[PDB]
């Protein structure tokens, strides 16, 4: 079950076990990161296993069978012989990864594979608004990718202040400079380029003194390690955005700097016109820099808008004006324009057959790092082999590679949450797809009054029972920590949809008068429940809260809910409230961290506040308010 899966394998039915006794042969002029991995993998163990790159004596009777690429490798085992060559250091670790995964339990099949890239640079640019992901999670990060063959971490969070405006100037702190120092170390081990980028755009002045300034923090980097670098100039206006000095700025890196010291690797930016959309077909800018721009320097791309994925037409349309294959920037999982939900679901849409028209492939992912892992390591899988890139089983060999002690609990968390809701740059994934139709035709019997089939019903029923046993099980989950800490706000609001939707359902059945009562009544304990939530965790000052099930299952609920109350009105001359989300002042409603505002005569309080503004489309100075006659009132919480 190899990931990324290989370009060539021929596997023999045969089964072999791991060499107790064993000969070593080109252990000491081999990557050194690899022999590392192959003792860790022989540790405490005569048949003979043969590592190098292609030129060393060891691998000499294989120089033909290694495939002619950066970063290719042939590996073979069987009775006699186990053989791990790269066509460079890169290659041969990256034999070992593969190898890694072959050996379960002392035992190796008899395969031979031959094996490389069909993308040049592959892996993650942390390049989002929001938090920066933690030192330990970073260290986590570069681990995963040397196993999943991603050579390229891009070094950018958006709210670094010593990677953007204004201190980009100013060299890190010295606890800041020693833990980069630690991240690139690591990277290295790893086989990945650090890439350290700058975002100066906002406030560069186009002066000797501030293209010195950035010089001499690039030369500060190196001093920490590093050596591939990048300058991005995405979401910025002003002078910054000329495309003629930006090119000057980035020659003048390459000439000076990277093409001047004896070991730097990529050179990358990133456009103020970075997607189409947001290009200007009848201006001069990706012109200016697809002719201006030095050959080895990468541009950047996020596709056809902000959010997209990549399509034939929409590389070729790139490739044409700036001269050069792209390096895309693919923004997903990224979630910093909708923080209240997680992005947990496949990746896909992007064309498998583009390869040659792309120099590089790099996920922005989600301020949640482990999380993140899901779409990262099918990231690679998709980069790696595009050809044969599997979505859906890709996403399940990642999840049991992040959470193998409870894969199918993550499996159905991840499942249902997958979709952003809308947004602004209008990008939507799939969610809950496996039980949608039978969603659907539930719905649609019983609104129109016609019956509904059981087996629909138990559908409904058993996801629900699935969610809960999923939720709580992850809850307790001490295998991955960092990922349950992240996950577990939403873990309790999918628990809590579960426990609601199968409350909504007693209500379908209902028995009696009282019992339709009793399980009404706890629908809106359960509703409150998860309004206090979305009220307490993750306030952010962007999109607040937590959001889950959100495309079919919570529309469902809230759905079926309005209409057996309805119906419960009718039958018993009642006049059961039917809103769906708790709302704890009167007049839909919103509360958003201090802010009440009416979704775009009289509003009243649950209590007296100092209020503070009402915008509409006056400043309230801390004036005691319950009673008020775009509307959003602010006040003191």
């Amino acid at each position: 079950s190899l990931q990324p899966p290989p370009q060539q394998l021929i596997v023999q039915n045969k089964t072999i076990d791991l060499p107790a006794v064993y000969q070593l042969n080109g252990g000491e002029e081999a990557n050194p990161h690899a022999v590392k991995v192959l003792k860790e993998l022989l540790s405490g163990k005569g048949m003979l296993i043969s590592i190098g790159e292609k030129g060393d004596k060891s691998v000499r009777k294989y120089s033909r069978q290694i495939p002619d690429h950066k970063e290719g490798y042939y590996l073979s085992v069987n009775e006699k012989e186990i053989v791990l060559a790269g066509n460079d250091e890169r290659g041969t670790y990256y034999a070992l990864q593969t190898f890694a995964q072959l050996l379960k339990d002392g035992k190796l099949p008899e395969v031979e594979i031959k094996d490389y890239p069909s993308v040049r640079y592959r892996g993650v640019v942390e390049g989002f608004y929001g938090t920066p992901w933690s030192h330990q999670a970073r260290l986590s990060q570069l681990k995963f990718y040397g196993k999943n063959k991603m050579n390229t971490y891009i070094y950018g969070p958006k709210d670094d202040p010593y990677h953007s405006a204004p201190n980009w100037r100013l060299p890190y702190p010295d606890k800041e400079a020693a833990q980069l120092q630690e991240l690139v170390a690591v990277a290295n081990e790893n086989e990945v380029d650090f890439v350290w980028a700058i975002h100066p755009g906002q406030d560069i002045k186009w002066n000797k003194e501030d293209r010195d300034l950035l010089l001499a923090k690039f030369e500060k980097m190196y001093q920490l390690g590093v050596r591939s670098f990048a300058v991005f100039f995405d979401d910025i206006s002003g002078e910054g955005t000329n495309p003629q000095k930006q090119a000057e700025l980035l020659n003048y890196i390459d000439e000076k700097f990277a093409q001047v010291k004896p070991d730097i690797n990529q050179l990358v930016m990133c456009p103020t016109e970075y997607n189409k959309s947001w290009s200007n077909p009848n201006g001069n800018y990706l012109t200016t820099l697809g002719d201006k721009l030095n050959p080895s320097i990468q541009i950047m791309w996020t596709g056809d808008r902000v959010i997209s994925d990549i399509t034939r037409d929409g590389i070729s349309w790139i490739n044409e004006r700036i001269k050069r294959p792209a390096y895309i920037w693919w923004n997903f999982p990224v979630s910093d324009y909708v923080r209240d939900h997680l992005l947990l679901g496949p990746v896909y849409g992007n064309d498998t057959t583009i390869a040659k028209e792309m120099s590089g492939f790099v996920t922005n992912p989600m301020e949640h790092a482990e999380s993140s892992k899901i779409a990262i390591y099918s990231v690679a899988s998709y980069a790696w082999n595009p050809a044969k890139y599997d979505t859906w089983q890709t996403w399940k060999d990642a999840i049991r590679t992040i959470l193998p002690s409870a894969a199918e609990e993550l499996e159905c968390f991840a499942m249902h949450n997958s979709d952003l809701g809308p947004n602004g740059h209008g990008y939507r994934r799939e969610e809950s797809m496996d039980i949608q139709p039978a969603a659907e035709r539930f719905l649609k019997a019983f609104k129109e009054g016609k019956n509904y089939d059981k087996a629909d019903f138990e559908t409904l029923q058993y996801t629900f029972e699935r969610m809960k046993e999923s939720a709580d099980i992850l809850l307790m989950n001490t295998e991955n920590k960092p990922l349950i800490v992240e996950i577990t706000p939403w873990v309790h609001q999918f628990k809590l949809t579960a426990e609601m939707g199968e409350e909504v359902l007693k209500m379908v059945e209902g028995r009696n008068e009282s019992y339709f009562l009793r399980k009404y009544n706890h629908v809106k304990a359960l509703q409150q429940q998860m309004f206090y939530i979305d009220q307490t965790s993750n306030q952010n000052p962007y999109q607040p809260g937590v959001k889950t099930a959100t495309r079919v299952i919570k529309p469902l609920i809230d759905r079926t809910f309005a209409t057996v109350v309805k119906f419960f009105n009718q039958k018993f001359n009642a006049h059961l409230d039917a809103t769906t989300d708790y709302m704890p002042h009167k007049m839909p409603l919103q509360v958003k961290a201090n802010r009440v505002l009416i979704s775009p005569v009289e509003i009243e309080l649950d209590a007296i506040y100092p209020g503070e503004n009402i915008q509409i489309n006056a400043g309230l100075q801390k004036a005691p308010v319950k009673f008020v006659r775009q509307f959003v009132l602010t006040i003191e919480k």
